C-alpha cells in the first residue's frame, strides 16, 4: 500500500564563510545554517554562466545522480535551491579538503596509507558501479577528506547513469584510452583512473604527465609510462592490472567479474573491508 508522497531553503537561511574551492563554473563556500548551526559546503553556480556555456543539463544531472547516493565515502547532497541569479547545492562539508593537498605536501604516501586510501576508493567505486553510475572524473582533486580523514568522493557533474557513455569529459591525466580511441567510456574507465591514482599516491605524480593535454593523450593510447624505483611491489602489480588498454581486461571490471577479485588482490591482504568507514585511518 502506497500513501501520498511525504520547504526549499534560501540564501538568507545561512551565514556564509570562506571559499573552500572553485571550479570552472562553480564556487564552493562554507556555510552555517542559522536554524540548525550545521555546516555545509554549498556549491554555487551562476545561471548566466551555465546558460552561456550550454551546461544546463549537467546541473540537473549532478543533482539527480547525487540524490541516489547514500554511502559513507561520498559527499552527500542534502538540499538544492535557486534564486534569480544562482543555483545552490547543499553538500556535506569535507573539513580536510582535497586528497591532492596531502600528496602535494607529503609527496608520497607510505604503504599503509596507500593501501588504506586505495581500499576506501575501491569500496566507493564498487558501490557507485553497483548503482550503474560512472564517475568519469575520478582524481585526487575530487576525493575529499572529512574530519576523521575518511574519503568523500565528490563532483558528479560529469557522472553518467548507464553500457557505454559518449561525452568527452574528464581530466587529461586520468582519461582512459577507450575514451580517446573508442570515443566512449564505461565503468572500467573509472578503474583506469584508479590505477592512475594509486600510481600517484606512491610516485607523487600520475603516470602520464605533460604540460600539454595532447602529449598526455599520445602516451595514454600507447601505454607509455614506467615505474620509478622502490615502487611497492604489490601496488605495482595492481597498477599493472588496472592500466590495461583493453577495458574488458582490467581487474574490477564486469568482464573480469567485478569487485570481488579486485578486493582479493594481495595488496589488500591486510584490509578489513566490512567496516572501513569506522576504522581509524593511518596517519599521513
Ligand atoms: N563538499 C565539500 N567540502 C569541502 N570542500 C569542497 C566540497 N566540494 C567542493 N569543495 C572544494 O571546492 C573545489 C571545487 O569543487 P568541485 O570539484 O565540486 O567543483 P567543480 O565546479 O565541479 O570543479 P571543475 O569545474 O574544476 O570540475 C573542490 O576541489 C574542493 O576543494
Ligand atoms: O535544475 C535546475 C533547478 C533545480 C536545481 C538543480 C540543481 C541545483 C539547484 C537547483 C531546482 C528545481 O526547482 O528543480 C532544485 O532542485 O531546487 C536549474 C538548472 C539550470 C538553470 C539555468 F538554466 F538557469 F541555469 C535553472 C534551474
Ligand atoms: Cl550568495
Ligand atoms: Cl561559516
Ligand atoms: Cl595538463
Ligand atoms: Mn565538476
Ligand atoms: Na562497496
Ligand atoms: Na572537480
Amino acid at each position: 500500500q502506497h500513501a501520498q508522497p511525504p520547504r526549499k531553503k534560501r540564501p538568507e537561511d545561512f551565514k556564509f564563510g570562506k571559499i573552500l574551492g572553485e571550479g570552472s563554473f562553480s564556487t564552493v563556500v562554507l556555510a552555517r545554517e542559522l536554524a540548525t548551526s550545521r555546516e555545509y559546503a554549498i556549491k554555487i553556480l551562476e545561471k548566466r554562466h551555465i546558460i552561456k556555456e550550454n551546461k544546463v543539463p549537467y546541473v540537473t544531472r549532478e543533482r539527480d545522480v547525487m540524490s541516489r547516493l547514500d554511502h559513507p565515502f561520498f559527499v552527500k547532497l542534502y538540499f538544492t535551491f535557486q534564486d534569480d541569479e544562482k543555483l545552490y547545492f547543499g553538500l556535506s562539508y569535507a573539513k580536510n579538503g582535497e586528497l591532492l593537498k596531502y600528496i602535494r605536501k607529503i609527496g608520497s604516501f607510505d604503504e599503509t596509507c596507500t593501501r588504506f586510501y586505495t581500499a576506501e576508493i575501491v569500496s566507493a567505486l564498487e558501490y557507485l558501479h553497483g548503482k550503474g553510475i560512472i564517475h568519469r572524473d575520478l582524481k585526487p582533486e575530487n576525493i575529499l577528506l572529512n574530519e576523521d580523514m575518511h574519503i568523500q568522493i565528490t563532483d558528479f557533474g560529469t557522472a553518467k547513469v548507464l553500457a557505454r557513455a559518449n561525452s568527452f569529459v574528464g581530466t587529461a591525466q586520468y582519461v582512459s584510452p577507450e575514451l580517446l580511441t573508442e570515443k566512449s567510456a564505461c565503468k572500467s574507465s573509472d578503474l583506469w583512473a584508479l590505477g592512475c591514482i594509486i600510481y600517484q599516491l606512491v610516485a607523487g605524480l600520475p603516470p602520464f604527465r605533460a604540460g600539454n593535454e595532447g602529449l598526455i593523450f599520445a602516451k595514454i593510447i600507447k601505454l607509455e609510462y614506467d615505474f620509478p624505483e622502490k615502487f611497492f611491489p604489490k601496488a605495482r602489480d595492481l597498477v599493472e592490472k588496472l592500466l590495461v588498454l583493453d577495458a574488458t581486461k582490467r581487474l574490477g571490471c564486469e568482464e573480469m567479474e567485478g569487485y570481488g577479485p579486485l578486493k582479493a588482490h594481495p595488496f589488500f591482504e591486510s584490509v578489513t573491508w566490512e567496516n572501513l568507514h569506522q576504522q581509524t585511518p593511518p596517519k599521513l
